[PDB]
């Protein structure tokens, strides 16, 4: 029992970083097989960056001028390419701790881990959803451009995100592993803000779920509900459309506690509706929505990699 | 900026967790240079656990009556020896992957990871508290035991929590690593519950502190207190009495924001006689103890690992 925001275990990726200078500015990369990948803003001065020409930046730079490091030892640089906010650096050593890997664009209410970095180490890990406005809720400094998030299935690292930027209120803005941003932003340092942001609502019945399997049941009601009559009431507090890929995908939980999913969705109306009344859920004094189904099922399951 | 919930990168660990099975039971264990360590209690059956003579069952076993296994490879065990409530197996391979390390015993109000195992194999990775009751709250299924706690400062690894049981309303207990409970707690299937718990004052204070640091500073009054009169309301509201250690291990976090470690004692105080009123600090709406000094300044400075 308990049921606490847990992070992938993170060695896979610890042996896969390393830090990137070119000129005075150092970020971290991703060695991956023979190949290092940073966010392409490793080439810019705190004054290019306002309105930059990567393109014309990179093409006055050789080989030589990216120092990469991992640990001590220097990486040899033997080839350098742009691929949209990404730089790609051949090197001239395979990195023999390469786990198997994948890359994903993960979409808007899927989670991952973030290993937050700088100069090439690790700092911490922590969970994080994709949020619905393409932005993350997460703890980022100064150096921390290029830590990367992960899942895992059992041996298979899938890097689904490189970190780039800071947005106002403090949340958090990169690409996917080929250097496509999620969301609307560009990497300069311009007026960018978040769109208005939404609550995950596949995600809060599948932490509801978790509740009743932890035993903490009390907001269970007598009723059901259509689909249809739930939508309206969550639009209403700004939740997402709940659609019938998410029922289905909440299936497993509500089989195992043999609760319908739109029954449990009569006891979300009843919470948007009423509040919790000064009670909490799982420790919780709000809802929460950064546990997706299958994040329940492998904690409550037990679930490991290799 | 941002602050969220960060375990330690888990890698120097996760190349020390093992296998251990003696008859029909099985646990994780530890694997340090020719050790490995792990709960007594794999040498017991589901029947034996309600009044165990461990003693009694261990000199019935021998060295082959182990089965080590670290991945797909069996280690040999060639000698064994009870401390208190782990098993000491010395295996005739040194764990190659073995960290710098220490093995400490922590205070209550001390933060650490857990990561969480089954069958020798990493499922997650979260931040606990040591509570002033000595359980933590954490996130285990039947198979997690000897499941290990830890710190990390720059190469070398602090484990200072073996996990062996849940009590009711799903806290945990386990023991150092030399085998001695945190806590009143035994190792046996019997009637235990965890003392009644108390606020760690300190972390909720590092806590503030983070919040002015990102940002978040509506609950700063105007006022100040005595360490006296401050400990009397804590008091209370079953928070744990505030020190002179204490206000000095806050003294980095009030230089760096330039404020009174009693003036934030007051913004405590009305916090706990007035409430939050409908508003959140951090995103929270309850004050969290789980973040120690240490914590708050490693996570908004960039503190990294090896
Ligand atoms: C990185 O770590 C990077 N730092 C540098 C420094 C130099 Cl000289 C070159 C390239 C990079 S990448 C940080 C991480 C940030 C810093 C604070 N918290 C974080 O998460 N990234 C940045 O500094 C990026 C970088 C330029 C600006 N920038 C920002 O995050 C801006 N944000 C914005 O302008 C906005 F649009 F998002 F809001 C801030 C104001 C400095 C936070 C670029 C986008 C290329
Ligand atoms: C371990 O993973 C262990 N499991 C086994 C199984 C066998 Cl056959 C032998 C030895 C061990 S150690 C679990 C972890 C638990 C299970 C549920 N969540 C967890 O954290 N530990 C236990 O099962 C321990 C073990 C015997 C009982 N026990 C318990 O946790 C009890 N708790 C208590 O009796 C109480 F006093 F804490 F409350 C429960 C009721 C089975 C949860 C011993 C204490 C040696």
């Amino acid at each position: 029992s308990g049921f606490r925001k847990m992070a992938f275990p993170s060695g896979k990726v610890e042996g896969c970083m390393v830090q990137v200078t070119c000129g005075t500015t150092t970020l971290n990369g991703l060695w991956l097989d023979d190949v290092v990948y940073c966010p392409r803003h490793v080439i810019c001065t705190s004054e290019d960056m306002l309105n930059p020409n990567y393109e014309d930046l990179l093409i006055r730079k050789s080989n030589h001028n990216f120092l990469v490091q991992a640990g001590n030892v220097q990486l040899r640089v033997i080839g350098h390419s742009m691929q949209n906010c990404v730089l790609k650096l051949k090197v001239d050593t395979a990195n023999p701790k390469t786990p198997k890997y994948k890359f994903v664009r993960i979409q808007p209410g899927q989670t991952f881990s973030v290993l937050a970095c700088y100069n090439g180490s690790p700092s911490g890990v922590y969970q994080c959803a994709m949020r619905p406005n393409f932005t993350i809720k997460g703890s980022f400094l100064n150096g921390s451009c290029g830590s990367v998030g992960f899942n895992i299935d059992y041996d298979c690292v899938s890097f689904c995100y490189m970190h780039h930027m800071e947005l106002p209120t403090g949340v958090h803005a990169g690409t996917d592993l080929e250097g496509n941003f999620y969301g609307p932003f560009v990497d300069r340092q311009t007026a960018q803000a978040a769109g208005t942001d939404t609550t995950i609502t596949v995600n809060v019945l599948a932490w509801l779920y978790a509740a009743v399997i932890n035993g903490d049941r009390w907001f269970l009601n007598r009723f059901t509900t259509t689909l249809n009559d739930f939508n309206l009431v969550a639009m209403k507090y700004n939740y997402e459309p709940l659609t019938q890929d998410h029922v289905d995908i909440l299936g497993p939980l509500s089989a195992q506690t043999g609760i319908a999913v739109l029954d449990m969705c009569a006891s979300l109306k009843e919470l948007l509706q009423n509040g919790m009344n000064g009670r909490t859920i799982l420790g919780s004094a709000l809802l929460e929505d950064e546990f997706t189904p299958f994040d329940v099922v492998r904690q409550c399951s037990g679930v490991t990699f290799q």
